[PDB]
C-alpha cells in the first residue's frame, strides 16, 4: 500500500542482509541499481546489475551502502561480485542536492568526501529503532554462545547483564525469561528502578566486584573498561564473559586469558545469525526513510 | 549498616505512607521531630511528637511534607490529628542553609516560601525513580480498575495501553503477563520498536481512531488529549477507558459519557491501593538523599 | 458445527446457563426450556414449557444449573416465580443415550440418575472446565489479594499450595505479576515442574518451616493443611486465600484466634467473570453435546 | 545435611554426566567403588578407582549404571577408560537382597539378568521428574539448533510446537518466552485448555495439515507418525522441523528430504548442551532415592 515510485535508487556492496533491503525497494517500485552482484541469480525482477562507473549518479536520489560502508582507500565490501568496488570523491558530486547516503556504522573516509560533496550521510546504526530492533537478533546471538560455550544450562544459573542501554534492557529480560536468575549493573537510578520493576536484581556498577565474585555468566553492554584488572582479580575460571560492546570492547581481555577465563568479544552478532532478520530491520527503516524525501519532491 | 546518624529532620504531617518514611528513618538512627502524629496510636524509635511551634529549626537539616504538601493558605494535610498544622514563612527562614524541604507533587504557597527562604525544595514525583516505582503500585490500581469495571476476564481480552512511558510501560508488560492481548501506542520509533521487541503490537498514535474500535479495555498514559471526540465516535459502549495521565487526563469524558462510554479518571493510585509499598518507595529514596546531606558536613 | 437435529432440555439456572442457550440455539438445537416464564426475551428455536410438557422420550440431553438442586428436586430457577421439581419419572421416560449435564456433586441427582440409568457428566470435575475456570479464578485471587492487603503483589512472599490444575495457573500468573513465588506440592514430577517453571518448590511436609515469613498464602489443596500447629508458625502479616472446597484447607477457627484474616472464597469464576464463566460451559457443552450427536 | 554415610555404592562406567553423580555421592560420604575411570585425571574423596572382579558385590548396597546401560553381550559403555568393562549375571548374584541397580534408558540385557538376580532395577529416563528436570536442557538443545539452522531470528517468527507432554510444556513456554508466536497441537481437552491459559493458539492435532501450512519453525514431542507425507505435502521447504521424540521420531524424513524440508532427529541433547546439568538432575534424584534404601535397610 506504501510506495517509492519516481526514486532511483544506488544498492553499492552488501551481504545477504542487503537481500533484503534490495527485495523490500523491488516491492515498493523503486528503479533499483545493483553494484557488487554481477556473481549471484537474487532472482530481483528489474533490477539494473552495473558498476560504479556507469551508475547515472545525476539522477541518482539515494545510495545505500553496507552496514560497514567502506574501507580506508574507500573499497566498498561485496560478497556476490569478484570485482572489487570503489567509491570516490567525484561518485558523490554527480549527484543530486537533495540525494541522501546511508550506511550503518562510522567512517572518517564516507564522512569526509560526504561532507566534501555537502551531501547528507545517515549512520543507521546510531538510530535508537536500529539499535533496539537490533537488540533482538544479538540476544539469540548471545544465547548461542552461552549455550555453545558452557556444559550447564542458562536457566537456573546466575548471569549479570552490564547496562541496561538498547540491548541492555533486551538481553536482561530475555535471559530472564529464559530462566536465569538474572542481575543487572547499572549506574542511573532510573535504570535500577526499571530493573526491579522487570523483577530483576539491581546493583550499582561500583560495586561490581561484589556482584560479580560468584556469577556464572557475564554479559557486557557497557561501551567502556568496566570489567577492569581489579574486578577480574575477585572473578574465578567458572565465569564466561560475553562482551558485546563494540571494540575495544569493555573488559581487560589479555589479564583474563591469564586468570583462565573465557572472555569473548563478540562483533556483529545480527549479521552473523540473523542476516534475513537483520536485514528486514533496516530494509524497514529505510522504507520509512526513503519514502519522507519522496514526499519531498 | 548504611546509618543516618547526625541528622536532625521535621516529618510534618501525612499519610499512611509517612509511616513507612519515618520506619526506615528511625531504623536508620535519625533524630526525628514528629507534628500532625497525635492521634497516632503509637510511638517510633527517636522521634518526638510535639507542634511546629516546639520544634528547634535553627538544627534542623531537612524537613518531609506529605504528597501534596499545602494548601494554599499553609495549612499541612493531616490524617493522623485532631488540630490543624500551619506551615509558616518565618518557619523556613530560622532554618540552616543545607537544609532540604522534600515534597510529592508541585504546590505554589510551599515553592513560594521555599525559594523565598533560599531553602531547597525537592519535589520528589519529579523524579524518574520515583515515576518508575510508583508505576507497580499504579498498575495493581488498574487492574484492580479493569476486574471490577468489567464482567469478562482479562486474560484473553484485547487491551490499548496509550503511552511507553515510565509507567505505560509497567502496564503494558503487566496486562501482557497476565494474559490480555495487549496492543500498545506510541509517537517515538524508539518506543515502536520497544513495543516489538516486548512482544506487544505497537501502532503510531496518529492511527489511534483505527487501533480503538474494538478493543475492550484502553487504558492512557499521555497527558494529552488524544481521546478526543473523534477518535471516541468510532469506539463502541463496550469499551472501558481507564484514564491514569494526570488532570486533566487525556480523553474528552463529556463526550465519552454522551457516547455511552465508561472512562474514569484514577489519580493516586498507589497512594490508595498499596498505602504501605508507595510508602515504602518515597522512604527509600529520601533515604539515599538524605546520605548525600549526611555525606557533605 | 451444528446441533441440527438435537433437541435438548435446558432446565433452571442462572446468568450463566443464558450464555449456553445462546450457543446451542445459535447452533441450531431443538431447546425446551423450563424454568424461564419470568424471562421476556426468547431464544431462537427454543419453547418456554413445563417440566411435565416436555417429551423426554425423544430428549438426547438435559442441562441443570451449575448447583444441580435440593434434596427434595426442586432445580434453582433464578428466572421463574414458579418452583420445578426433577423426578425420576423425568429421567426414565428419557431415552438410553440421553445425557444429563450438571456442575457440582449432588446425592439426590446422582442418585436418581443412577437409579433411571442415565448418564449423569458433572462438569467442574472435568479437567478442561477446571483449567478454563482456573483463569477467572486467578483474577478473583488477585482481586481478593489486591483489596485486602496495604502492599504490592509485586516483590512480595506468596505460597501457593498444590499445583494441581487451579494451584498451576494460580502460580504462573502470579510470579509474572513480580510476586516471588514458591509452591508447595508433594509428587516428585509436581515439585519438578515447580522448578522448570522458574519458582522456587517446596513439599508440604516442610509446610511450617515455609510459610513463617509469608505474605500471602494461597490454598487450593482439598484436604486440612493450614491447620493449628502450621497456623501457629505464622504471623496476623499473612494472608491466607483458601480456594478449595467447602469446608477448605484451614483451620478457620484458629485462624481467627490467632488474629489471621483467612478467607474462605468459593464460585470466583462465577462472581468475578460472570460472561466469561458462562461461556467457558457454554462452549464445552456445544463441543460435548456434538459428540452425542455424533453416535445417533 | 542429608547424608548418605553407612552406603556402598558401586559407579561402573559412564559420561562426563557420571561425575556429577559421584560428586554429589561422595559429598553425602557414600562409601563409592568406581570402575571404567582409570583414564579420569583426578579422583574422589571416599571413592577408589578399581576393577568391576575387585569390587565387594556381596556387600554393595547399589550399583549405578551409565544412561544406556549396556550393550546386548553386557558391555558397559565407558567414556574414561581404555579397558573393557564387562557385567556378568555373576556380580548381580554376589549382591545382597535389598541391593537395587540403577541405569538410565531400558535394555534387554540388563533388565534380563537384574529379573533372574530377583534384584531391583529402576530406569530413571521413565520417571516424571526426570523427564520434567531433562526437559529444559532440553529445550536450549532446541533452541541452539533453531538459531543454527535459520537466517531468521526465533523472535517474532511462527512455531508450532506438537504435543502438551512433559517436555512439549517446557518447549512451548520457552519459545515463547522468546517472543515466537507459539500454536500448539495436542488432542485431549485438558491439554488444549492448557494451552489457552498459557496464553498461546492451541489447536487440535487431526487438524495439523491446516496449522503447519505457514509456520517457520514446527517442533514435535509426540512419538507417533504425525508429521507424514500427507501433512508434509501441504508444508512448503521454508518450515525447519526439528523431531525430539526417540527414535524414528514423528516423521517422514524420508518424503521431507524430496519435498526440500530440513527436517532433524535431535537424540539426547541433555548429553550433549549441558552434561553438567543433565548429571546433577540425575544426581539429585539418585540421592533423594537411595535415602530411601538407606532408611529401609
Ligand atoms: N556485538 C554486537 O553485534 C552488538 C550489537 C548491538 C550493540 N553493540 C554494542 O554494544 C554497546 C551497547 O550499546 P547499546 O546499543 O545497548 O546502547 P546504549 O543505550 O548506549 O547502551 C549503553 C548503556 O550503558 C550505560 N553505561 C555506560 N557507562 C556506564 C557505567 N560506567 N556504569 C553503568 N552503566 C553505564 C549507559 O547508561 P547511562 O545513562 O547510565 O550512562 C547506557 O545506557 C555499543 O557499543 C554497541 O555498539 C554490539
Ligand atoms: N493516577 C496515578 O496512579 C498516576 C501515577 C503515576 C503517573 N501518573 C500520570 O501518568 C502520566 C504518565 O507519565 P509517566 O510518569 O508514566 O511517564 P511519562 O514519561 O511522562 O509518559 C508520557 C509518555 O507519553 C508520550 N507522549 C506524550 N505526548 C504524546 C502525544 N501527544 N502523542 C503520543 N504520545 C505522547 C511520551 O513519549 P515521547 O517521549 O515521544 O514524547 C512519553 O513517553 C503522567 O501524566 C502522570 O501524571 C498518574
Ligand atoms: N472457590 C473457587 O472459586 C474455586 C475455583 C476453582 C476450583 N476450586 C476448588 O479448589 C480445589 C482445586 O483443585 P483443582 O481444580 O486445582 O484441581 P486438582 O487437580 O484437584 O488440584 C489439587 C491438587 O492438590 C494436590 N494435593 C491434594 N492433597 C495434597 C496434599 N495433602 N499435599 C500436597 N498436595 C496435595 C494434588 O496433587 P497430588 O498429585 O500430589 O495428589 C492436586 O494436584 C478443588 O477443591 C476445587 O473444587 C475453587
Ligand atoms: N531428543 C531428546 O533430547 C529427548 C529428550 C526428552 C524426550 N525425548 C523424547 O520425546 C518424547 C517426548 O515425550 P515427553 O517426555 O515429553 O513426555 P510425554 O508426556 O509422553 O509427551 C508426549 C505427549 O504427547 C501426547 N501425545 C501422544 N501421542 C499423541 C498423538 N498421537 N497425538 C497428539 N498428541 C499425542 C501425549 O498426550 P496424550 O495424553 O493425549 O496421549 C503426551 O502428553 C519421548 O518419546 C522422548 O523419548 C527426546
Ligand atoms: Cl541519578
Ligand atoms: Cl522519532
Ligand atoms: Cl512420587
Amino acid at each position: 500500500n506504501a510506495m517509492l515510485t519516481g526514486l532511483k535508487i544506488a544498492v553499492i556492496g552488501g551481504d545477504a542482509r542487503q537481500l533484503e533491503i534490495i527485495r523490500k525497494l523491488t516491492e515498493q517500485q523503486a528503479d533499483i541499481y545493483l553494484v557488487g552482484f554481477d556473481q549471484l541469480d537474487h532472482g530481483f525482477t528489474g533490477a539494473v546489475k552495473c558498476n560504479i562507473d556507469e551508475i547515472p549518479f545525476q539522477q541518482i536520489d539515494s545510495i545505500i551502502l553496507p552496514v560497514s560502508a567502506t574501507t580506508g582507500e574507500g573499497v566498498v565490501s561485496t560478497v556476490f561480485s569478484n570485482e572489487e568496488v570503489v567509491l570516490k570523491q567525484d561518485h558523490l558530486d554527480r549527484t543530486p542536492a537533495h540525494c541522501v547516503i546511508f550506511s550503518g556504522i562510522s567512517n572518517a573516509y564516507l564522512e569526509n568526501i560526504a561532507a566534501q560533496a555537502k551531501r547528507k550521510l545517515v549512520k543507521l546504526f546510531e538510530r535508537d529503532d536500529i539499535a533496539i530492533y537490533n537488540s533482538i537478533p544479538t540476544v539469540e546471538g548471545t544465547i548461542m554462545l552461552a549455550i555453545q560455550h558452557t556444559d550447564y544450562t542458562i536457566h537456573g544459573s546466575q548471569v549479570a547483564v552490564l547496562g541496561l542501554g538498547r540491548t541492555g534492557m533486551t538481553i536482561a529480560r530475555t535471559f530472564a525469561a529464559l530462566g536465569a536468575n538474572v542481575k543487572v549493573g547499572a549506574r542511573s537510578s532510573a535504570h535500577l528502578a526499571r530493573i526491579t520493576e522487570m523483577g530483576l536484581v539491581p546493583f550499582h556498577t561500583d560495586e561490581l566486584k561484589e556482584h560479580v565474585k560468584d556469577i556464572d555468566i557475564c554479559i557486557n553492554t557497557i561501551p567502556s573498561m568496566i570489567l577492569n584488572q581489579t574486578v577480574l582479580s575477585s572473578m574465578t575460571p567458572k565465569t564466561l564473559i560475553l562482551d558485546l560492546a563494540s571494540r575495544p570492547g569493555g573488559t581487560d581481555f589479555k589479564y583474563a586469558e591469564k586468570q583462565g577465563i573465557k572472555a569473548l568479544l563478540a562483533p556483529g552478532l545480527p549479521g552473523i545469525v540473523a542476516p534475513k532478520t537483520a536485514g528486514q530491520i533496516l530494509a524497514n527503516v529505510l522504507s520509512k526513510l526513503l519514502a519522507e524525501i519522496q514526499a519531498e519532491e
